[PDB]
């Protein structure tokens, strides 16, 4: 499925993912096109910070909908 990801930036990516896609996973496709290592890349859905080990199904985030990409820096 197309799911979206807003940087606070300002700025959206789209991605190419399954719902069975960990998210690990989709971090390593968010350093792909941005260059954010993923121990420095939060995401946030529906108000919960999503556990790198868990899938985009356990959280039921589906076709078209948005993640937020948050910096975690020093």
């Amino acid at each position: 499925m197309q799911i979206f990801v807003k940087t606070l930036t300002g700025k959206t990516i789209t991605l190419e993912v399954e719902p069975s896609d960990t998210i690990e996973n989709v971090k390593a496709k968010i350093q792909d096109k941005e260059g954010i290592p993923p121990d420095q890349q939060r995401l946030i859905f529906a108000g919960k910070q999503l556990e790198d080990g868990r899938t985009l199904s356990d959280y039921n985030i589906q076709k078209e909908s948005t993640l937020h990409l948050v910096l975690r820096l020093r």
